[PDB]
Formats: C-alpha cells, structure tokens, sequence
C-alpha cells in the first residue's frame, strides 16, 4: 500500500491497486524500472508497460504480457510478483543479474484493463475486451484471436456473441494494436511470452497451421528445460508442445504473430491447476505459482541471452 514491501502479494487486487503498485515500484527503484504508456484501452484506461533496464540504447529485450484474458486472475497476480522479483533479484541472483546487464524486460501486467475491471464489477468469468458496435448487442473480442496470424482461419469465431470472437479485422482491438506497434517500433525483441492461465502447458508456435516451425528442435528443448525447472519447486506438472498439437487449432494468436515477426522465443504459458479450481484459483496458490513460473521464465531468458 505504502511501499512495495507492504503490498500483499498473497491476495487478488483491483485495477487501481495494481496501478498504484506500479508507481510505488518506479518510486523505489527509479534507476531500474520506468512506467510507459503504450496506449489507452477501449474505455480509455491507460495501458501500461513496466520497463526494467540497466541502461544501453535499444538493447535486445524480453516481452512479457499477462491478463490478456481478463478472468485468468492468477496471471495479473503473478505479474505483480514478477515485477517485485525483478527488483529484488537484480544484483543478488547471479543469473538474473547477467540477463538485465545485457537485455531489457518489458512487462505488461494488465493487458486487458477493461475486461479486468469488468471481472471485478460485474462478471468474474469475463475474458474478452469490452469493445462494442456492429449488428450485435454482444460486446468484446477474444484478444488472443485478434492477431494477424492466420486471422479468421479455423479456430476462432466470426460471431460477435461468441467467447472466441476474433473481431472485425486483425488488430481491430486497441489493446492488441498497442502492442503490435510498440513491438514493431522497438524492432529488437528477442523473446515474447504471453501468460495464461489454466491447464499447465508450455506452448510454442503455430496454433493456426499444421506447419512445423523451422526452430522446432530448439524450441522443444527449451520448453523441456523450462518445464523441468518449473516442476523442481512443488512438482507441478506441465505438458509442452506446439499449440495445435497439444490443445487445438486457434487462429490469430499472440505467439504465432510474434514468431512470424522473427521473434524466435515465442512461448505461451498456461498456469496453474488442471481444473480443480480453474480460473477461480485460491489466493493461497498465488505465491507458489508465481515462484515456480518464474523458474520456467528465467530458463527461457537464459537461453535467449546465450543465443
Ligand atoms: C484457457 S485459454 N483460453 N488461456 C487457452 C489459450 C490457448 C492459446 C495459447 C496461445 C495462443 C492461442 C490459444 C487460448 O485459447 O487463447
Ligand atoms: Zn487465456
């Protein structure tokens, strides 16, 4: 509340809280974290990215977004945890410090602020954005299906009322477009990670095509290692593979797009529980999830700095 050491990482928070948390963090470690606004949500809410850097001009960076799907609260929770973790581990953890000394980290905790606010105010299970209009009384698009990666292909719905509505056109959603422009403009992103929320999977590109990525051998081993690392804390078991192969076909996905942009280390993480609690994960599981997930993330980051 008053400082980042007082903030309760063991509970779920509102939009305001996370935003306030953002400012505390920047106030406390001004030389390491900066708060950037890459856009405004459909309902005009600021879209913020927290930039962790030790200097340099335009260093190779790591992209990390959480809460694209509003109801997946564990991700926003894990998001805030990571942010504090970055400030804590710099200069203490030999490996993490090595990473920050050479690369920057872009962390977007609340990728979909409108839906997030909605999950607090009216429907806890809301997952889409809150954009309106058309020949429909239904609101929102599935932000993870609005990307220009086999956009509109099988694995997404053209029906606005649908939970997996892809939107009118690729990048129609500001929350999405804001990232695209940011990342395209930066031009030196090396890794791109998108965090979900439930089923315990480590996925790597192509949800939209059966086509195998050229870097499949390498991506597969990294995922193997990441999953191995993650399970070392509490023995949480994750499955890994390509999207289409492990789950099902999905078009307009975040990770397919990033990979197509030449960002090789494109992985999607699906926390935490395999259905017992689902999207309504007990707050008591926040830390543990954050802790383990971090191990898998750092694994991937280490690979990145090394290749
Ligand atoms: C449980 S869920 N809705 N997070 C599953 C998440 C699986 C996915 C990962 C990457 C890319 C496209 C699809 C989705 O359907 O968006
Ligand atoms: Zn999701």
């Amino acid at each position: 509340a008053r400082s980042t050491n007082t903030f309760n990482y063991a509970t779920y928070h509102t939009l305001d809280e996370i935003y306030d948390f953002m400012d505390l963090l920047v106030a406390e470690h001004p030389q390491l974290v900066s708060k950037l606004q890459i856009g405004r949500s459909y309902e005009g809410r600021p879209i913020y990215v927290l930039k962790f850097s030790t200097g340099g001009s335009n260093r190779p960076a790591i992209w990390i977004d959480l809460g694209i799907h509003s109801r997946e609260w564990i991700t926003q929770a894990t998001g805030v945890w990571f942010a504090k973790k970055f400030t804590e581990n710099y200069g203490q953890n030999p490996s993490f410090t090595a990473i920050l000394d050479s690369m920057d980290i872009f962390l977007e905790i609340v990728t979909n602020p409108n839906g997030f606010a909605f999950t607090h105010s009216e429907n806890r299970l809301w997952r889409k954005t809150r954009s309106v209009t058309s020949s429909s009384l239904c609101v929102g698009v599935d932000a993870n299906r609005n990307w220009d990666a086999g956009f509109g292909k099988a694995g997404a719905s053209s029906s606005p009322c649908s939970e997996t509505y892809h939107g009118k056109y690729a990048n129609s959603e500001v929350e999405v477009k804001s990232i695209v422009d940011f990342v395209k403009n930066h031009g030196n992103f090396k890794a791109f990670l998108s965090i979900h929320s439930y089923s315990q999977l480590l996925l790597y590109p192509y949800g939209y095509t059966t086509q195998s990525i050229p870097d499949k051998t390498e991506l597969n081993q990294v995922a193997k290692s990441a999953v191995a690392a993650l399970k070392s804390l509490y023995g949480t078991s994750y499955k890994y593979g390509s999207i289409i192969t492990t789950i099902y076909q999905a078009s307009g996905g975040s990770i397919d797009w990033s990979y197509n942009q030449g960002i090789k280390y494109s992985f999607t993480f699906e926390l935490r529980d395999t259905g017992r609690y689902g999207f309504l994960l007990p707050a008591s599981q926040i830390i543990p999830t954050a802790q383990e997930t971090w191990l898998g993330v750092l694994t991937i980051m280490e690979h990145t700095v090394n290749n």
